[PDB]
């Protein structure tokens, strides 16, 4: 049950990151929204962020209210022809994102212990094909 | 962001299974509880099932109320020295589980298209080490 092994490994890794991030009080998915904002250079729309964070739109709206309440995000227009609200991080958020990335790097280091760089690369190519098979549905 | 590629691939595969199962009206995780019951030979406790399905206990209790309401599961004692409630499938559930497994096999077939048996095996060994690294925390 290949799909089950993938889901279990993914759940275990996100549990471990949620544990290492637990001091930050960023409950529900909220730290994972921040992490994804930190990682893309474009400012996403709500629709784009929900896609990548992996959550329904109405769920993201609640997550975003939380982060916005804490002064970590704003919903803003970003171009003369991008008038919809885009989600942008604030300067306040930067000491926070720096810490979240450092902790996410720590979990990545530790969970990859003992795994060969070539085998990691091969594992990634298998996952990318599974994803293309799904996305090309 | 290896962890992100794993989570995205896992989310895409579970989305696809949820799509193929959508006619069965087994909303929230409920079909995934059934699938896990179908796949283990022992009857799990609530604690065991929550672990493997990947959900908090109180969340599983609601999922289970749903399935129990539909006559798909019972919570029962299973031994003279296993007096706690164990979750058992009903005979009613069998035409249902048969269909869910057939559909889960279809998704597995299709998402593995183009991926070599050796590379699948290698991918699984990488995931198993990541999981052991996490479980040996
Ligand atoms: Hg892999
Ligand atoms: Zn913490
Ligand atoms: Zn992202
Ligand atoms: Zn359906
Ligand atoms: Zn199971």
């Amino acid at each position: 049950y290949f799909g089950t092994l993938l889901a279990q490994t993914s759940r275990a890794w996100r549990a471990e990151l949620d544990r290492r991030l637990s001091h930050l009080g960023l409950s529900q998915a909220r730290w994972l929204v921040l992490l994804h904002l930190a990682r893309h250079r474009d400012s996403p729309t709500q629709r784009e962020l929900a896609q990548s964070v992996g959550v329904e739109g109405p769920t993201l709206a609640r997550l975003l209210d939380g982060l916005e309440s804490q002064g970590l995000v704003r919903r803003l227009a970003v171009a003369e022809d991008r008038r919809a609200k885009h989600i942008v991080l604030t300067p306040k958020a930067d000491v926070l994102i720096a810490d979240i990335e450092a902790i996410a790097a720590s979990v990545r280091n530790d969970v990859l212990t003992g795994i060969d760089e070539s085998e990691q690369a091969l594992c990634q190519q298998v996952l990318l094909r599974i994803l293309a098979n799904l996305e090309n549905r």
